[PDB]
């Protein structure tokens, strides 16, 4: 399996120019399952774990580049809030977690990596329990090569986005969208309505026609040189994290509030942002420019300091000892 | 156990029978990627998308008596909503047939709970996020009777709420209408349910219109008149033999919204559902539905449910050990 | 009058009336008092106006004949049931105001309103409802076309809105008339300012709810259908129905999903203000050829024809 | 006209005499240029402000002769108005001048003051063009009108959760612009008197409070104050409510409030021009903390009552 896929020569996203070895059996990617580190193609759970039957489990999304994996005491901070929020009890402590995932990681050999931490509800002595006192809730992690909500092309010069016809997003009071989850049937139909379309991506509405967020990723919107975000209908994003402290160090206004459909629409600029690539430009919603069409000024800045952030000796990254 | 106590004398009786536990398929079965396993060794990729998109759909049917109920339906559902989901299980409706009452068959389960999923799968690499790329999935077990309430609050009733802080996610979110393994809503209302010391919960739609309980359809009944949501709710098989049964019994019942008013005044209702049939619900926010006792239409309906599972017809199917 | 189109099933009475009557064009049934339109008043202290608590109907009178005026009562007054509202008078006296409305305008095409407040109590300000005494008020005025004659005949354009959804039943109840017009307003003003002519609004699990004064009917592989859930029963879309079926046509009250909307074979605006409207596109995009659906034109011909035929449906005012 | 008030309460009407040889005298409505007896005040029946409640109001009061922050009243009118499309065809400056001169008239030192802009009436009644509607301004100033009674403001009132009815979202019939489409507070207030409650507090299609019906909600929870941002007037005496938590070190956040902490809270208040500051001891039949009305509730309702009667800007004096 691919460990590199092409990006803009010159760009600011270049993957890390090295040789796994693969006389190791974990090369390329490494689940850790029930207690044991595996070759991710290996990696199998139990068919009656409650997280499949009844998608009861939170989950996180780190990424590694060049090397550094970013941010993942925030990580396991949002990882193990939302866990407790649904009862769950990982039965490991964040620094235990931290040691697992980099390892994880160091046994992959992977530079640029995707790494997922999931904790479920799990399964009992029997198949078919059903009673949550009874079920011993897993852990499962995982380092594979990087994936791309958007390819590093869209990256650089930018994506384009519908607002669905047919879906919105699941309300706090339903499938609530601020612990993260693998409840993705509003999100899947959403994908599904914007290639149905010919758009790279959908962006959805909360009940009162509120920007809520989009299939994998948080949307910012920049209106007269200040930037919003939607603060009831999304996950608490670590890259909007990121994007709010880049906004502030250069003196951009950044507000985490209501986002009207209003305010989508009209906006001056609209960007996508996710662990799973960074920052998106969104130059085109529903087939109309936004601005001149392409990257916005701020969009870029904060984009570009982004991915410079993997490279700086600092609190955001630590180094994985490979 | 392939057995637990049900109340003496009642229309609910598990069978009287041994397995031979020599085989290792005994008292539990999956067909995963092919090939039948023993239930405890059924294991799917950490990959599959029905994983990390709960990307599938799936059906249940029940096993009672060594009769599976209502297949054919089970799979007509089961694919219909695959077919909306861009699934393909590359099986037909008579390969599923086969492979579910050959699960049951090695099972040895007289009583049994089926489940068969259609999942969206895994590409050849871990990530494949191309959805033309991963390869549809089905798995299908036969494990034991499991109950949506036991059967004690089956023939005796159970207790419920309407969440104060949770609404079922509409048809134009996660749909309520094909069934689905996203219970984020679902297991929220139970969890309020358990805290508040209720058996369960009914969810509203954002209407106030009654949607359904975390694996069940509501029933109702006014001034002799059945009814059940049409809009934000699974169309069950059992609410379908529900239906089924009123009209043998000449009482009307409509599919239709049904208000957060119509709930509260309601003369009856009943939790209907294929793990474990028709229960009464005696309550509803501390309030006694009628006597606070199972309604009479409640108790017919439920003890001729029962009587199906033993009647030789076209709703059954008797499963060759 | 107005122009409608030479030869279409759609043409005003051909008479003159004697304006030495003060009610001459118009007449509104204030306070047990009949008053020129012109003259018609209320109190600001009704609370139909400080709280919109009212419910109300809206029949017409075509050639000379009032329309459905029965089931327009009927409708009024379990609404005002709802309400906890009452008229004060009985359903003969209410049919009996509206048609001497009728007489004394001498319209024979024309708009009948009866609205049902809250009322006001002996002190403005009075907010305990056991002490406000109910209000009917009736007029009749020229008829007003929420769609114009032209666009009765040959088709109009609806767009979805972007920014509005209609209130749901459990909050401004659409199932129960009213002036509460804050979201149609808002989805009006939208299809203004994108240069459609009216908007078909989304309830909040995007199944088709109504637009602003009139129900939608879709047709798909020749059966009809209207939302069921939040949208006015309308009388319009009760005729509709009952045309549908003496056509041999199926007609089902049921979720109307924004895939069925937007993948309709014709869609159609119902409303007593106007009758049958065929919906030529939505958002820009044609349905069928883009011109009014033959299931459409049937149903609009067949309506009008209603008008001038003796029987249940039509009463001829006594001038 | 005044009602009783509890005795040596933070709350007691003005001791006066009206000279009703004055036809004002009382109540006085501003209708189509002409002030007026409130007994005569009529709209045309054609108003699209009745037939499509097509408006737009604020609501001020006048306590001991003291009209209580009149130009945040006018502005939140006016940034309504320009939000519908509505011309008042008056200056906020014109507008104030006639609030103070129905006052005036009406010799009311407790007064319920209306404001409402219409989108109006044409030459024909039935004209379906809005720009051939001419926009209207109606006044009037009646005696002070009670949310909740004083003896509740004092001693504190009880509110349910409605089972059956919700707020009405912004992108429906939409909250943040004042306005007289009430059915979803009505049939809130229905079903709490049905259920023998003081009040609702209805929450909105997320299950985040709302607001009530007339007022908005405020908690408290570990010594902090919240009410909420989005469904819900940005009311006037909750500003009001903000400012003076900032001076007592109150911490104060307009933002999402969830049904679960409605239902957590330490203190629940309402909140309006019409009555003030009402503590709400019971929800759902459950006490609020003691039962009885909250610390912090009573320090700001206090001190609310305190800003009618203290020279500042916040208040103008009527010239009787
Ligand atoms: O592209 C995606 C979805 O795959 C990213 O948003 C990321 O993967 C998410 O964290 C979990 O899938
Ligand atoms: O997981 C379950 C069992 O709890 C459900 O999927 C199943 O449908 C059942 O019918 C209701 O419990
Ligand atoms: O039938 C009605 C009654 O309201 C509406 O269609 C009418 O057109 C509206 O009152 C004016 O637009
Ligand atoms: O300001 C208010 C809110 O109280 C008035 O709008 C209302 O008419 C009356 O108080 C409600 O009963």
């Amino acid at each position: 399996g691919a460990i590199r896929e092409d990006t803009p020569a010159g760009s600011v996203i270049q993957y890390s120019d090295y040789e796994i070895d693969y006389s190791s059996p974990f090369a390329g990617g490494v689940a850790w399952i029930e207690g044991e580190y595996l070759p991710a193609e290996d990696a199998k759970i139990s068919i009656f774990d409650t997280g499949f039957g009844k998608s009861d489990l939170t989950y996180t999304v780190a990424h590694v580049w060049h090397g550094n994996i970013f941010r993942l005491g925030d990580h396991l901070d949002r990882l193990l809030d939302g866990a407790r929020k649904l009862r769950l009890d990982p039965g490991y402590t964040k620094d235990e977690l931290a040691d697992i995932t980099k390892k994880c990681v160091m046994l992959s050999q992977l530079r640029e990596s995707f790494v997922n931490l999931t904790i479920t509800r799990g399964y009992g002595k029997r198949p078919g329990e059903r009673d949550l006192s009874k079920l011993t809730n897993q852990v499962y992690i995982y380092a594979i090569p990087y994936i791309w909500a958007f390819p590093p092309e869209e990256q650089i010069f930018g994506t384009t986005a519908v607002v669905p016809r047919h879906v919105r997003r699941a309300g706090r009071n339903t499938v609530d969208p601020t612990i993260k989850n693998y409840q993705w049937g509003d999100l899947t139909a959403a994908s599904f309505e914007a290639k149905d379309r010919g758009a790279g991506t959908a962006i959805l509405m909360d009940a009162d026609n509120c920007v809520a967020e989009g299939p994998g990723f948080n949307v910012c919107i920049v209106k007269d040189g200040k930037l919003a975000s939607p603060s009831r209908n999304a996950l608490p994003g670590i890259t909007r994290k990121t994007v709010f402290e880049i906004a502030g160090a250069m003196g951009i206004e950044a507000a985490l509030r209501d986002v009207t459909s209003h305010e989508l629409y009209d906006a001056d600029e609209i960007m996508a942002v996710t662990t799973a690539g960074g920052v998106t430009p969104i130059n085109t919603l529903d087939g109309v420019p936004i601005g001149d069409g392409e990257p916005g000024p701020v969009t870029v800045a904060i984009r570009d300091r982004f991915w410079a952030l993997m490279d700086e000796p600092g609190p955001l990254i630590e180094a994985i000892q490979y």
